[PDB]
C-alpha cells in the first residue's frame, strides 16, 4: 500500500534457473490460443504474469493469416497467468494498441498502449485500470515504446519512447509518470545515437535500460535513469561481445560512445544486467538471424571495451528460433536482494517458417541463481508440419 | 459504500482516444464466442465491463442461423471483462430477456431485462443480482427499454421505457428506481413526439438522454431528467447536423421541437454529449445505411438550430459496417471531471452480409481526451469469406 | 455468519417471472458443454447457482453415446453460475455420485452424493467442501435422494432418502443433519405409501416437501417437517388436479391419504407450493409423456379433495419436452417474504428423440411475482437435426 | 496463519469412500484437456486440488504423439480444482519441470520442480509462488523426487530426493525445508537399499513415507521422519503381502530389512497407511502389469513378517488400467483425527494401448470412512476406439 522503493542491489548471478514457459504454440495447435508477439513478464506485489501484444485472432483461426504485420487495429496488450498460454478465455486486456509497456508501482499498475496510423499515433496511459493521460505523436512516424516492463521508484515510473525514423536520427523521450500523470519529460541525452525498445530493471535507486540501436549499432545503447532527480545518461555497452542481431563477428575491442558498425537498419530487442563483475549479457547465438539464445557473464561489460566472457549459459540452441528478450524482476520477493530475470520470445511462423501464413511466439523465462546450476536448452517445441 | 452523486461536470472533449475493442467476430471465427447484438458498456466502482444481448448460441454453432431475429426465448443480458469477447466461458448472465438496461448506483448494480411475446411482455428489475420488482406491459406492444446503461444519482436511477407502436404515437414512461423498487413513474412530456432506445449520461445532478424518434424524426429527441425532483423535459437536438439513420441530407436549419422530416419508420440507437460549446454528436457517415461512424463537435447543438461542426473525428470508415452507439462514463474515476465515453456496435452478417445466415457484432469504444489526438479508424476486422 | 432461520412466510404468488435459463443444449452444439440430467437450483447467501448430475462427457463428445443411463461411475454433482451452461471449464464438482441434494445453512453448504452398485450404494455428506459423514445402503436397492435442494433451519437440514424397490413398499428415511453430522433419523410415517425425489421449501419454521409416489399414485405425496422438533407427517395432495406423469385424466375428487390410482410404476419428480389460497401446483401438460409444463393456482390443494384451478400460467408448450421440476428459494433475499421459485428440466435426446445417441437437458427457472404478469413459453430451443 | 502441526492421529479406517474423480480422458476426447501423468492431490487450508505433470499439449492435439516420454522441456507441475479435468483454461502452473512435489505448511505452499538433461538436472524450490532455493544434481543421473505431496510440521517440510542409477545403489537425500530454504539435509540411512517416489503422510508429529525400491524389492521401503529432530529411519514393510508391481506371487513370510526378491529394475509408485491394527496397503491386483487396484487391511504390516489381510476393498477391477498411487490428507479438516486419503492414476494409452500415440491418465481418489461401506469399482471410463 506504499509505493515500492528500489532499496536492494542485484543478487549474485552464478547461473540461471527456469522460471516460466507457456508452450503456447504447441498447446495452441488444438486449443483457443491467441496469436501474439512482443511478449514480456511483469510482477504485481501478489502475482507475476505474462504479457504480450495479441493479434486479435487464435492461431488456428483463419484470421491468423497475415499476422506477420506489426500494427493493426486488432492488437491489444493482454496479460495472463504465469506459464499458462495466452488463451481467448484467460487473457485480460490491459489496453488497445500495437506497442506497449506496463509496470506496478507498489500501489497499482500503470499500462501504456500506443495505437493509430504511422503519421498520427497516440499513447494512452492507464493507471489502476482506467485511462488517465494521453500523448500525441511528436514526430509523426510510429510513436512507439519499450515492449517490456517499465520500473518504478517512490511512485515515479520512467518510460522510454521513440518517434521518428527507425533508420536515422529520431526523437527519443524519457517520460517520468506518477499515478499515470506526466511529472516531466526530457529528450534523450548522452552518446547513444539511436534508441529503440528499451529493456529496464532497477536496483539501489537507479534504473538501467538496455536498448536497441536499429540504425547503426551492433553494440547496445544503455540509458541509466535517476528516478528521484528525474535525469538520465546514455552510452553504449563498451564490450566487444556484441549483443544485437544481426551483427558482425565479435572484435577484440568494442565502442563505448558510438555504434559498433557492420550492420545497418535492423536489430532485435534485447537486455543485459550491468553490475560490475556481476554483469551478464543476453544475445542470439547466430550473428545472422533470430536463432539461439545464450547468457554470457562479461565482467564490467558496460565500461571495459576489451571485456570478454568468463562464464556462460545456453538458453536456446542455435538450431531453434528465438526473438525478442527483455528484463523484469519480482521487486516484491522476500530476501535481501533483487533476483535478475529475463524472458525470451520464441518466434514461430513467418518470416522464417513460411509454410504457415501466421507469425506467433511462445515464452520462456529464467531468473538468476546463486548456485552454479546445470544447463538445459528450452525450445518452443511446436512442430510446424502439424499446422499444415 | 455510499450512493454515487453526479457532482462533477464533463471534462473538455478535444478528441477521442481508444478505450476498448473486443474483435469478437474475428476471434469467434475459431473460438466459442456467443452471438450478440445491442451491446453497451457500464462501470462498477472497481471495474468496467462490456454488456450485450446474447442470442444463446455461438457464432460458428448451427443455431447461429436465424439470429437476425430480435426477440427469442434464447436471449439474455450478459456482461464480460472489458475488451475480451463475449465467450460461453467468461460471460455472466445478468438476467433473461431481449431488451435491457443496467447501471451501478455506487452500492450495487440494477439490471433490467424484458421478455415475453409482443402483446404480453414484462420487465424484471434485478438489484444486487436478485429479482426485486416486475412491471407488466401497459400498451401490449413490445415493452422495451434503452439498450445502454442507465444513470444513478443518490440511489435514484431513472430508466426510459416505451410500449406501443414503433411507427406512430406510443406510450413512453420514465421510471425512477431506488434499490430496484419503483419510487415514481411519469408519462413522457415535452415536445419529443416518439422515443426509443435512449442513451444517457449524468453530470452536475442532471441526466441527459439522447434517444431515437423511429416514427418521423431524423434529428434526435432529447430527454433531460432531474433525478432529485424526479421530473423531466424533452425536445429535439435543434442542430441541422442530423444524426439518425437513415436520414435525408443535412439542411442549414434544424428543428428544436418537432421531428426533422424526410425519413419515416426507421432509425438507429445513437447518442450525443450536450454541454454548450463542449458538444459532440455521433452519427453514421452514410445517410442510407448503418455504415461508418464519426464524432462531430457542434457547439450548442441542443439549442442552436443553425449550429454546424467546428471539429470532428472519424471512428469507423464509411466502407465499414457500424450499428448502434451509446454513452457511458466511469463515474468512479479519479480527477475533477467525468470523461465522456461511447461505444459503437459493429454489426456483421445479416441483413447487409447475407452470404452468412447469422447476425452478430463486435464492439469498439472510445473516451474523450483533453489533448487533440491523431485519429485512426476501427473496423470490426473480420473477413466474412472465412465463415463460408 | 449465523445459521439461517425460516422466519418469513411465502410472498403472494400472482404470477411467475423468468429467473434463469441456460440454453445449454443449443450452446453445447458447438461448445464444451457437459452432458447432464437431474438439475436444480440452490442459493448461497451471496450467489445463486445451477446444479446437476454430470455424465462426465461433453454433448458433442463420442462418450455422450449411452447417456440415457442413470448411474455410472462417471457422474458427479456439479454447480455453475446462474444461467450459464454447465461447461467443462466453469463447472465446479461438489461430490461424486449419481444421486444428490445440496443446501446452504447460512454459514456454509452441505452437499450429498450417493454412489455405488445397486446393492451396495453409499451416501457421502460433505460440509464446507469436505467429506464429513458416510451412510451405507440400508435396503441394498439403489440408495437415493432428492435431486433438488434441501432446506435448513437453525443449522438443521433435513434430507429425504429412499432405499428399496421403486415399484412396491420401500424404506424411506428422513435424516436431520447439522454441520454434516447426523443428529437423528426417522423412518417415514403418515399416509404416504411410497416416496421418491422430494422437492422441498421452507417458511415459518416448517419445511414442506412434495415428492413422487412411483409405485401407485398419480397424486403427489407430501412430507411436512418440523426442523426444531425433528419430526414429520406425510399425506397426499388431496386435490383432483393430478400432478405426476404419466397420469390418468383428472377426476372431480382426489385422495388425501392414499395414492390416486390409474398409473403404476412410473412418475416424474415435481413440486408444489402449498399455502392455503396461495397454493400453486406444477405439472406436465401431457398426461402421457414428459411434455409441456404449467403452473396452476389451486386454492387449498393440500386439504381440499375437490379443489380446482382458479388461475394458471403456461411455462412450456405441450409441443415441447419438459422433465423433472423442483423448488428452491433465495432465503437470503431482502424484504419481508420468501419468493417461491422453481426450475423445469428440459430433457433432450433419448428416449423421446432417438436419432441422437445421448440424453441431456437444459434448465429454465422462474420465481413468483405479486403482479399478474403476461405469460410466454420457454422451450429448450435446440434443433435435434443439427446434432445428426 | 500459523504453521500447521501434526497433532492428530489417523482416523480408524473401516472402509474407503469416493472423494474425487475427474474423468479427464473421457472429457478430453472432445475438450481442451492437457495430457498429463504422475498426478497427485494436495490440500491448502481452504481448498483441495488435483496436481500433475503436464506434457504441454492437449490429448486431441497433434503434439500428444510421443507423450509416453518422461522428461521433456514441455512439462510442468500444474494444479486444478478438485475433480475437474486438467484443462488448458483452468490449470495453474506451479513450476516448470518433469519431477515434482508440493505441500502447504499452514501459511503458504512450497512447490518443487526438477528440470534439465539427465546429467545436469536441478531442483527449484518455490514458496508463496516465488522461486527461493535451487539445488544442483549431486550424482548427475536424473535428480528426481516424490511425484506426490510432501508433509509439513511447524514449518519444516521434509522432502525425499534420489539422484543416481534406478537399477543399482543411488544417492537418496532427505531435505528439510522451511519457508523454501534448506535447514538441513541427510543421506538416506537405515536398511532400505534403494528409494524412489516416496508417498508420505503425517500424524502425531511423525511423517511416514512409503516408497518404491526400483532395483530389487517387491516389498516397499518405508522412511519414517521426525520433523522436529530432523532425523529419519528406513526399513521395508515386513508383510508378505507384496505391494510393488510387477512382483512375484505373495509368500507367507516377507522381509523387514532387505528387498523381497523375484523382480528387478522396475516398480510403480505406491503408498500405505501404517498404524498398528489400523494398517491398510494399496496395490495393483495384477502381479505383472499396472492393472487393477485394491486396498488391503493388513494389521501390523510394517513390523509383522507373516501379516496377512483381515479385510479389503477393490478400487479398480483387474480388467481396468491403474498406475501410480499416493497418499495425501486434508490436515485442515474439522474433528479429532486425520482422515487418510489416496489417489490412483488411471493410465491410458501407451504402452499398454498402442493404437493411440499418446500416454495420459485420469484420477480417482478416496478417503477413509469409519463406516463399513459398500464397494464399487472406478475405472477411467474412456473408450480408446473413439480416439482412433
Ligand atoms: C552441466 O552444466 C554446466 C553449467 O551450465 C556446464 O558448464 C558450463 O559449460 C558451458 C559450455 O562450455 C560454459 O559456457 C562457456 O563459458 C565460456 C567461459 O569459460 C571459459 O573461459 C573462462 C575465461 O578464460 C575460463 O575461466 C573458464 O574456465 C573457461 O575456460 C565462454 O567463453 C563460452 O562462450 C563462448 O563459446 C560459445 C560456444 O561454446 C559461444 O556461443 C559464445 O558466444 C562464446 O564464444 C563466442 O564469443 C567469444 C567472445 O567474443 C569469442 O571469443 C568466441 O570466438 C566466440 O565467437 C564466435 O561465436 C559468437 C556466437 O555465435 C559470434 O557472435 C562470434 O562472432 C564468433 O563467431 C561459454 O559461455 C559455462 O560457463 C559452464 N559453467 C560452469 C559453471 O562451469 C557443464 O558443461 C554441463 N555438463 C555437461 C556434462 O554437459
Ligand atoms: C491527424 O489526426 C488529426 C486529428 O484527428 C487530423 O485532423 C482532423 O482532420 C479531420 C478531417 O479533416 C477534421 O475533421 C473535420 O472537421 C471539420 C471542421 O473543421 C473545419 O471547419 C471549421 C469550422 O469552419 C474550421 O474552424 C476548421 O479549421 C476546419 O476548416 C468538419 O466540418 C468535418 O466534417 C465534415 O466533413 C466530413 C467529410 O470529411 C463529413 O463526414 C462530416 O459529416 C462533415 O460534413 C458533412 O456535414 C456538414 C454539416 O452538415 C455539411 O456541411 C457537409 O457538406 C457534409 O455533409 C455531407 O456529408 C454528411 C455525412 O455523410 C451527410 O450527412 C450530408 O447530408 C452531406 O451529404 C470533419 O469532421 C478534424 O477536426 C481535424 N482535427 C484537428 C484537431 O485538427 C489530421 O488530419 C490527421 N493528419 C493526417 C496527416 O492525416
Ligand atoms: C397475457 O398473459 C396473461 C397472464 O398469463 C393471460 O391470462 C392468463 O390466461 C390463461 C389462459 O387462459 C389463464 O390460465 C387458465 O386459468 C384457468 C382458470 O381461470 C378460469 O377459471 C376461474 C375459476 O372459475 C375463473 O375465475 C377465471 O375467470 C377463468 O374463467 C385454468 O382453469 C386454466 O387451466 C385449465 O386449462 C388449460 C388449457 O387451457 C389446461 O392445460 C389446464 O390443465 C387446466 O385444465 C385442465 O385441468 C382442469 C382441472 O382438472 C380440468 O377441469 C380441465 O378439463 C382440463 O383437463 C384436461 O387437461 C389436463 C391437462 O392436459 C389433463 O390433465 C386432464 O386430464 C384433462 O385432459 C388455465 O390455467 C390465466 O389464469 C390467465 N391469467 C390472468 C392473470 O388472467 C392472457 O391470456 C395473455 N393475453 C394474450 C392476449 O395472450
Ligand atoms: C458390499 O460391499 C462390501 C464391502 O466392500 C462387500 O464386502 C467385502 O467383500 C470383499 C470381497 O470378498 C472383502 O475383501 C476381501 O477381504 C478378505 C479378508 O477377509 C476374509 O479373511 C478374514 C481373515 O481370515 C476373515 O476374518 C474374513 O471374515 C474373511 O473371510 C481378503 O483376504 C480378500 O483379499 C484377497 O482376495 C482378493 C480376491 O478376492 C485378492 O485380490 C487379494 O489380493 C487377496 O488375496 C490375495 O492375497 C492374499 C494375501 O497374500 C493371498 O493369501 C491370496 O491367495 C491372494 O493372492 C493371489 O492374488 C494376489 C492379488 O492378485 C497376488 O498378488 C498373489 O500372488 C496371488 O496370486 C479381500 O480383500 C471385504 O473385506 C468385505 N468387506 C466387509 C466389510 O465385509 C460385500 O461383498 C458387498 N456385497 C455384495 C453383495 O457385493
Ligand atoms: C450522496 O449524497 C447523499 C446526501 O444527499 C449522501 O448521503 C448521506 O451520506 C452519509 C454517509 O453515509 C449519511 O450519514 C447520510 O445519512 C446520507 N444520507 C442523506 C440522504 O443524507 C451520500 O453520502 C453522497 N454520496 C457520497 C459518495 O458521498
Ligand atoms: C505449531 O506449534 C508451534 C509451537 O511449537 C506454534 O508456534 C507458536 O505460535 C504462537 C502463535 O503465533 C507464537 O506466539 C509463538 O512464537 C510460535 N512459535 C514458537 C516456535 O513457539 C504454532 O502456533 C502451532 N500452530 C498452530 C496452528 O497452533
Ligand atoms: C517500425 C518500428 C519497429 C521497432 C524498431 C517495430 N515497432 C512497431 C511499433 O511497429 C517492431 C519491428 O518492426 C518488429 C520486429 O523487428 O520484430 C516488431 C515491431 N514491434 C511491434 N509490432 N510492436
Ligand atoms: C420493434 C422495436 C425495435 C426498437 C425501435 C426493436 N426492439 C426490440 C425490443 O425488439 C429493435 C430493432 O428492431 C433492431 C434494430 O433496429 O437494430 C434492434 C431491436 N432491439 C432489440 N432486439 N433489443
Ligand atoms: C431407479 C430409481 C429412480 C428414481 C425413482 C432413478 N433414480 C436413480 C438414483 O437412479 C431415476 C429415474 O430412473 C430417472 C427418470 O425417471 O427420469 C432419473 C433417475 N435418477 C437419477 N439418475 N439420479
Ligand atoms: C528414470 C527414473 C524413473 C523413476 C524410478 C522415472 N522418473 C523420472 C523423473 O523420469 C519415472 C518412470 O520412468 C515412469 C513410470 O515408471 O511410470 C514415470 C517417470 N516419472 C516421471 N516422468 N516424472
Ligand atoms: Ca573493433
Ligand atoms: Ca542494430
Ligand atoms: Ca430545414
Ligand atoms: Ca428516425
Ligand atoms: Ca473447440
Ligand atoms: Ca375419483
Ligand atoms: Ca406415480
Ligand atoms: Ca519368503
Ligand atoms: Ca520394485
Amino acid at each position: 500500500r506504499d509505493f515500492n522503493n528500489l532499496t536492494k542491489g542485484l543478487c549474485t548471478i552464478n547461473s540461471w534457473h527456469i522460471y516460466g514457459k507457456d508452450n503456447a504454440v504447441r498447446i495452441g495447435e488444438d486449443s483457443d490460443v491467441l496469436v501474439t508477439r512482443e511478449p514480456y513478464v511483469s510482477c504485481d506485489p501478489d502475482e507475476c504474469r505474462f504479457y504480450a501484444l495479441s493479434q486479435g485472432t487464435t492461431i488456428r483461426g483463419k484470421h491468423s493469416n497475415g499476422t506477420i504485420h506489426d500494427r493493426s487495429q486488432y492488437r491489444a496488450l493482454i496479460s495472463w497467468p504465469l506459464s499458462s498460454p495466452p488463451t481467448v478465455y484467460n487473457s485480460r486486456v490491459e489496453c488497445i494498441g500495437w506497442s506497449s509497456t506496463s509496470c506496478h508501482d507498489g500501489k497499482t499498475r500503470m499500462s501504456i498502449c500506443i495505437s493509430g496510423p504511422n503519421n498520427n499515433a497516440s499513447a494512452v496511459i492507464w493507471y489502476n485500470r482506467r485511462p488517465v493521460t494521453e500523448i500525441n505523436t511528436w514526430a509523426r512516424n510510429i510513436l512507439r515504446t519499450q515492449e517490456s516492463e517499465c520500473v518504478c521508484h517512490n511512485g515515479v515510473c520512467p518510460v522510454v519512447f521513440t518517434d521518428g525514423s527507425a533508420t536515422g536520427p529520431a526523437e527519443t523521450r524519457i517520460y517520468y509518470f506518477k499515478e499515470g500523470k506526466i511529472l516531466k519529460w526530457e529528450p534523450l541525452a548522452g552518446t547513444a545515437k539511436h534508441i529503440e525498445e528499451c529493456s529496464c530493471y532497477g536496483e539501489r535507486a537507479e534504473i538501467t535500460c538496455t536498448c536497441k540501436d536499429n540504425w547503426q549499432g551492433s553494440n547496445r545503447p544503455v540509458i541509466r535513469i535517476d528516478p528521484v532527480a528525474m535525469t538520465h545518461t546514455s552510452q553504449y555497452i563498451c564490450s566487444p561481445v556484441l549483443t544485437d542481431n544481426p551483427r558482425p563477428n565479435d572484435p577484440t575491442v568494442g565502442k563505448c560512445n558510438d555504434p559498433y558498425p557492420g550492420n545497418n537498419n535492423n536489430g532485435v530487442k534485447g537486455f543485459s544486467y550491468l553490475d560490475g563483475v556481476n554483469t551478464w549479457l543476453g544475445r542470439t547465438i547466430s550473428i545472422a538471424s533470430r536463432s539461439g539464445y545464450e547468457m554470457l557473464k562479461v565482467p564490467n561489460a558496460l565500461t571495459d571495451d576489451k571485456s570478454k566472457p568468463t562464464q556462460g549459459q545456453t538458453i536456446v540452441l542455435n538450431t531453434d528460433w528465438s526473438g525478442y528478450s527483455g528484463s523484469f524482476m519480482d521487486y516484491w520477493a522476500e530476501g535481501e536482494c533483487y533476483r535478475a530475470c529475463f524472458y525470451v520470445e520464441l518466434i514461430r511462423g513467418r518470416p522464417k517458417e513460411d509454410k504457415v501464413w501466421w507469425t506467433s511466439n511462445s515464452i520462456v523465462s529464467m531468473c538468476s541463481s546463486t548456485e552454479f546450476l546445470g544447463q538445459w536448452d528450452w525450445p518452443d517445441g511446436a512442430k510446424i508440419e502439424y499446422f499444415l
